[PDB]
């Protein structure tokens, strides 16, 4: 029952490209990668090699294959305490999943600022470009359960736990700059509306159902984040290729006591990229773990996810200077009006060891701030502060959740709190209250000040009556959806139309669809008309005459709202499928792999069976996967080298591979007789932008292919894909 | 008044084919379908129409659109107990999912024997062809979570709760007549091997990964149920078109004290039918709720699932 | 600084007698004490001196006196995360108490065997006289809640966690050798019956109510342990002065595979000693924490509780050699038939740091055995095996209760169990199953063997049908109660009579008293008639004529069953009240204290107020407590030195002090004019045995008093007490 | 939430209101009430928005907080009047 003699059961502890080695726990894959938080977990990491198998009480087990029974065909006996411990632990493995964001994928890393920000914040982690802060980041979807699929259409969560010298700061953000609703009190209504419906618990991972669109049609405040969800922002290529936002106006407080309003951003250094809907939807079935896997493999490969933290800063005196309210979380601050100032870089460079212990039990909460930061009266943020501490009592079993290893501060913590379920810390303090004389009042309060001081709230002025009332300034719902729509490229606009059209077609009650198209007519008539046409709805004369909402402080558009209007592609970490034949032209493959390696682009070698094939020069080529086993959905581009093309020319799966990739706007490159496949995707002899072709793969051929990949997808192909049956 | 005037928001309370009407809670869709268990649940069913919105303490809520704050742009106050009750209940909605068979779809129905089986068993529910026993049945996959997809390749669970006059009898079976392993002490090894692997929690709803096949390779006792799972048995068209089995030899005991060994079977009256792999896998993406949906809509149409 | 300038807030970190210093956490009181288990808890100990006060997230708090509000008289804001974290933790401090034995007191210590027992067991902890095994021991009552009183009449638990090199071994015993019932299926019935009655939840800490005596009257199997409970065994003086027993036959298994039957014993090296009923009852009012306090103070003083472990050993071939069944846990094995072999010594030498973390969270379970031990078919032990694992899932929050620090093995533990609530260990094993090849099958099973082998059950032969049936061999109920009764002294018999009589008088339904009296008539007529007389019940002619049960294997008594038949007194750690006056004779007091010191006996100096008084010769005498404040219930003897007796001669409290101690059979010593107090307890001029008196407090005055203390109480005094109004 | 096991402690019999209670809260450990409402959110059209909010009034109205005037800065400070 043992390891192969050749050692092939164990992954090399060195960076390796995706699929080259089995994946492994981070501490075993990359044992030399360290940071302060990682090292602090060593008290709880448990190895295994050369140790005896035991009960949890440390009793060695002789036979872990059988229950104790009276004769070898007799009843199992109650005194089998080894059986009952083992089965009891198994019977109690699951804990409640997160109410929202249950599906998520996490890694360790570090952050450092580019320069001291002491002029605007006294936060210690932003104070010195050479002070490194460990982080643990979890990316998530929102609606689906922990076992739902990754590449759904949904908002994404992006939560960073900063283990600072002055306490834990959690920046708990999402991949769009707003939310669907204005006041925390409605959160259970909105979440119930988008979640599976209560009678039958359908659908999983999808807003495409009657209750979501019912809520939206009745609550126009939602329309801004709906526009974002219906765009390709709803279906990112990778957690490495989406933006992060902190969602609310918070405050930075400097040593002098000055408050600046701030909104937080994460800029992906790998660039912004998304799937297209047919690809995303099909990929939920071909690999529901695609984003989790891609994140883990990028880190094992050394393509560490990097993000730049950025702040929009608004002086306190400018609070009212926009035509929207700064505290309204359904409103974004356009970068044309307030630029993002670069602040630092975050690098994720190690996977966890055990997903349950580190990912599933991690608790992030936006109320976990540190001196130098503060809140605002954003009425969504305000209610969040209640929820993230409350929910842990059931999810994590009690108030000692900060003692779960992933959650522990690396900064000291000492206070007079005691007891609670599964209390780990054994307090020696004679006193469990203050003020005390019997321990000379330790641990002691600390005055606020420039560094290492106690937390004091910014003394914001409050004047008003106790009311349950929405601010009149929040009562505008259409201008930001319009700004978003107008900032998208024409192909991005088409994809938004198609997203709404697809979703509303699954709404069973036709009046709901009508009411949504009526809302759309208040944003933009062209959008409204294009969705109506797809639903067989005709706009009324009144709907045709609805005045468009006002520009946002004079803006007709803001290109920073588009995924693609300003090129920002980075190919490093992307992946190509190489379709093999049984006699590959080795000269072609040599050139292909050389050019890919030079740009840090990975390759997977595919064939019609597993095992090996041999190239024209005798090189034995191991096969990563079959055409069907690793579909074009999972790669960025497809290359077909020359050789014995007859071997695959008539293979339905190989032909389909190219039809799917073509339909999904991916670059395709065909060398030598591989150009015979031009017939399957109807490319004219003259060729076509987005199809690289030549007698052989070479300098010029790979440069062209790599240029295409830098632009992500071949948007000019869109008119040609209606026709292809794929 | 937000409902449309034409009343098209509300499904007809009569049998209707899949897609014809929105789906609904069973007591609304089919109020006149009753059995002893369904009737006994009436003490806890809560309606809604014509009732005022309240806290859990029965206090009417005037504004369910806003938190209480000091000024309409000011901070939310701690004394907002309506907000806090509502968000507290939300924050604690979830309970642990089942360790296995977390993904499952269920319905109410009834059982009746063809004839008295008193010669072989004194079980009251099998004593009289005119004795009707309410059931509640839950069909499931095995490996994936509660939010995993329906049409994966996996074993299916088929659990029937019989509410008999002499106590609950649960027949907790699967859609193949055997299991992977021989001794319960190995159950956590086997389940850990098939479940998502522990470093990264991949893959969901799939035995197609190293640790499952490593365990199979070292434990040849598994090969029988593996054969079943690799066949199209692993990818049923519908819970209505798969077989059920009680897995073990049990005993029947009659009034005279005689024991007879028994294995239990369910025969689908709709016939046996399965998908093909490419179809099943693609379907987990196009509709991960396909079997849950099909079961609910068959029942709403009158195509009641029947099993012998 | 809040601490006083003179440092009197901090207890001396050295052994001090009870009352001399405030008590402290063990690691602060006795930092130099250590053992392997205490060392291994260091990673979770939290200090406090010189640290800042923080949130659990490590954020320094500036003001720990106020909530955050909108103006200093305004409403509290939801954004006050520091308030909600602190109040959240408080709100969830409590965990379920233990179903039974909820009230208990615990200490750390160590165990060492006198010689290797490898000829009879391969248990590692017993294999070498140099092997020292850390322990943690919790003593308890059974019925009352965690906040009930110590000196109730009840069975006591005595549970020892041995942290061995081959696993945790928990020896979960009580202070009597048997239990009330035979089969574990009845445990919830018996426990419900003794516990507070379900309509009104009365009475706490008492079996003196209808449902207990109903159950007993209907289940004569209970009578044996009821005899023990009704004797002074049910009201021990101290956890240090009671016996411990393992309750069941277990097995020892040597390296050759030979099984020997064993029953486990603890012998108190401080000797056997119990209160009397009136004293124990009043003491639950005057100090409901008396045994907890006594234990903690003994350890702080260096009077470490010490116990000798002993084994009764029965060869397998002697299973059926007795008049009773070895597996019947209502039957004791008389030491006259099977002597206790001494095995080793345990010493308890360090208090915990935090009572909740170490005591309340500790989990003991008799299924926790190690290679070299095994179970038997005792049907009470059999069902115990199920309960002690199960109960922790709610009490301690889930299946990772072995990760709570006090419960952790010091031995290695490695296995394939994963997850569960509060999971601390982060497993790096690529495998969570076996057999596996991907980690070369580690951690691996270990064959059984002579040392460091895997656990294998002893291959006992099982033969019979599947039945729910009591063995006919267990159907004898009276001979062991009779042997117990006959083995007691006449004063111990009187106290049994009075225990039944007092308990049955609290039973409201008379027929239940009558039914119990009928049971007693089956044990011993003298016993039965004496209890009947106290209840106004007359035994029938049939009752008068019940043949007594047989002797047990020819024995008509066994003096080891008596607390006092065979003297085993030890005065070290006992306490004397010294009653002061405003002008004490300093030469009496010097002599008193000098002799008490030489025998390790403590003293408390008592007066009518606090502060100090001054001796005839100007010596300043500090007062520990007032007469009312430290009643005679709390001491073992009373001494009144000479001097200004007139000062206290008419003090009600001072007089009553001597009356109460006199009533409770305690030694009393009077010097010089303190002899005037002889009037208040009605002592004749020639004196009486148990009252020491002389012109001055020496020559042989303190030897006399110390001799009386060594015999614990003045049993001869019993006839004279009924005439005293106290 | 720890003492009584979860957020449905109002369904424990002694705690239950005798007044009606209806709302859009769902699930939680040991959930007794089986809701038949097609909607679990408001505003909804699919159940004509029931159960519905009630304006405050002299009898049988919804709860509205007294509109006390609040003026001051966000402070952690004891009122001098308490000293
Ligand atoms: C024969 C049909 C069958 C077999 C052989 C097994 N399962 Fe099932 N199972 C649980 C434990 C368990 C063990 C210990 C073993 C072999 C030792 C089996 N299973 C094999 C469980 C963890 O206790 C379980 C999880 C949730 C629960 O309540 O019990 C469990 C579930 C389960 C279901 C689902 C019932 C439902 O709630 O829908 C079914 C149909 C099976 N098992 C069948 C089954
Ligand atoms: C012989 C010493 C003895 C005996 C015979 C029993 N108890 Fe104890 N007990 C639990 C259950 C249980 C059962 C099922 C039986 C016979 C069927 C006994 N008891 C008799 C328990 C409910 O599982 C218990 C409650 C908390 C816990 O973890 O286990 C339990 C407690 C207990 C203690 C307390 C240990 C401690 O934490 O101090 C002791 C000394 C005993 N039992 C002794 C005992
Ligand atoms: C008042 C309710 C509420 C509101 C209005 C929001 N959240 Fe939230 N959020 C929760 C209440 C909550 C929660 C219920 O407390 C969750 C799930 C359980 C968890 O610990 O927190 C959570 C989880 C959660 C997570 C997952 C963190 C993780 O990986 O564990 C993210 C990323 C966000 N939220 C992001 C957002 C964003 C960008 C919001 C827009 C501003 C937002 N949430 C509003
Ligand atoms: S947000
Ligand atoms: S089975
Ligand atoms: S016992």
């Amino acid at each position: 029952s043992l390891a192969p003699e050749d050692g092939s059961h164990r992954p090399a502890a060195e960076p390796t490209p995706p699929g080259a080695q089995p994946t492994a726990p981070g501490s075993l894959k990359a044992p030399d990668t360290r940071n302060e938080k990682l090292n602090s977990l060593e008290d709880v990491r448990k190895g295994s090699e050369n140790y005896a198998l035991t009960t949890n009480q440390g009793v060695r087990i002789a036979d872990d294959q059988n229950s104790l029974r009276a004769g070898s065909r007799g009843p199992t006996l109650l005194e089998d305490f080894i059986l009952r411990e083992k089965i009891t632990h198994f019977d109690h493995e699951r804990i409640p999943e997160r109410i929202v964001h249950a599906r998520g994928s996490a890694a360790h890393g570090y952050f450092q600022p580019y320069k001291s920000l002491s002029d605007i914040t006294k936060a210690d982690f932003l104070s010195d470009p050479n002070k490194i802060t460990p982080v643990f980041v979890r990316f998530s979807t929102v609606q689906g359960g922990a076992g739902s699929a990754d590449t759904v259409r949904d908002i994404r969560g992006f939560a960073t736990k900063f283990y600072t010298e002055e306490g834990i700061f959690d920046l708990v953000g999402n991949n769009t700059p707003i939310f669907f609703i204005q006041d925390a009190h409605k959160f259970p209504d909105f979440v119930h509306a988008v979640k599976p419906e209560p009678h039958w618990a359908i659908p999983q991972g999808q807003s495409a159902h009657d209750t979501f669109w019912d809520y939206v049609s009745l609550q126009p405040e939602t329309l801004h984040n709906v526009m974002w969800a219906m765009s390709d922002r709803g279906i990112p290529r990778s957690y490495r290729t989406m933006e992060g936002f902190g969602c609310h106006t918070f405050r930075l407080i400097n040593a002098e006591g000055k408050a600046t309003f701030v909104r937080f951003h994460w800029k992906p250094l790998a660039g912004k990229a998304s799937l297209v809907w047919d690809e995303a939807q099909k990929l939920t079935g071909r690999d529901p773990d695609f984003h989790r896997r891609e994140l883990w493999e990028a880190i094992e490969a050394g393509d560490f996810p990097e993000y730049e933290l950025g702040f929009q800063l608004i002086p306190e005196e400018d609070e009212f200077k926009f035509d929207f309210d700064l505290l309204d979380p359904t409103k974004l601050i356009p970068e044309e009006l307030v630029p993002v100032q670069r602040v630092g870089k975050m690098v994720l460079n190690r996977n966890p060891d055990n997903f349950f212990a580190e990912n599933e039990q991690a608790a992030f909460h936006p109320g976990h701030i540190v001196p130098g930061l503060d809140f605002t009266n954003d009425p969504l943020l305000q209610g969040r502060l209640f929820s993230y501490t409350d929910t842990q009592i059931s999810r994590l079993g009690g108030p000692n959740f900060h003692e779960i290893p992933i959650n522990r501060p690396t900064a000291p913590y000492h206070n007079f709190q005691r007891d609670g379920m599964h209390r780990m810390g054994i307090d020696t303090n004679p006193a469990n209250y203050e003020p005390n004389s019997i321990n000379d009042n330790w641990p002691r309060e600390t005055p606020p000040g420039p560094k290492r001081g106690g937390f004091e709230s910014y003394q914001e002025r409050v004047e008003g009556n106790k009311v349950r009332e929405r601010s009149p300034s929040f009562g505008e719902y259409y201008s930001h959806p319009r700004l978003f729509w107008l900032s998208q490229t024409p192909f991005e606009q088409r994809h938004i139309v198609d997203g709404f059209s697809f979703e509303l077609s699954k709404v069973v009650r036709p009046y709901i669809r009508e009411r949504v198209v009526d809302q759309l007519a208040h944003i933009d008539l062209t959008l409204a008309q294009a969705v109506a046409k797809n639903l067989g709805i005709e706009l009324t004369d009144d709907q045709l005459n609805i005045t468009p909402p006002p520009d946002v402080n004079g803006l007709k558009k803001d290109p920073s709202l588009s995924l693609y209007a300003i090129p920002d592609g980075d190919v490093k970490g992307r992946v190509v499928a190489i379709l093999l034949n049984d006699e590959v032209r080795s000269a072609d493959l040599l050139a292909i792999l050389k050019a890919l390696k030079a740009k840090g682009v990975h390759a997977k070698l595919l064939y019609s069976r597993m095992g090996e094939v041999t190239a024209d020069d005798g090189t034995v080529l191991p096969i990563a996967a079959t055409f069907a086993g690793a579909p074009s959905l999972t790669v960025d581009a497809v290359i077909v080298p020359a050789g014995n093309i007859a071997d695959i020319a008539d293979n339905g799966d190989a032909n389909y591979y190219l039809m799917e990739a073509y339909k999904h706007l991916k670059p395709i490159a065909l060398a030598g007789d591989a150009r015979k496949f031009k017939a399957t995707i109807k490319i004219a002899d003259q060729g076509e932008e987005g199809i690289v072709e030549a007698d052989s793969a070479d300098g010029s051929f790979m440069d062209e292919l790599l240029t295409l990949m830098a632009a992500h997808r071949v948007w000019s192909r869109i008119p040609k894909i209606d026709k292809i049956p794929a």
